[PDB]
């Protein structure tokens, strides 16, 4: 998949993770900014929350 890979989703670059999830992860409790996009799928927590997604490209907005 390809996959946004910064916290913004407005610069025209993106991360081809091939074979592996796209991934976004967030303050879980509000306000709920995003913290950093990209390759893999960590995990989360209380704190943390930690979307997954291996299609269409770009499915980590």
């Amino acid at each position: 998949t390809m996959c946004y890979s910064h916290t913004t989703t407005s610069r025209a670059i993106l991360t081809n993770c091939g074979e592996n999830s796209c991934y976004r992860k967030s303050r879980r409790h509000p306000p709920k900014m995003v913290l950093g996009r990209g390759c893999g799928c960590p995990p989360g927590d209380d704190y943390l929350e930690v979307k997954c997604c291996t299609s269409p490209d770009k499915c980590n907005y």
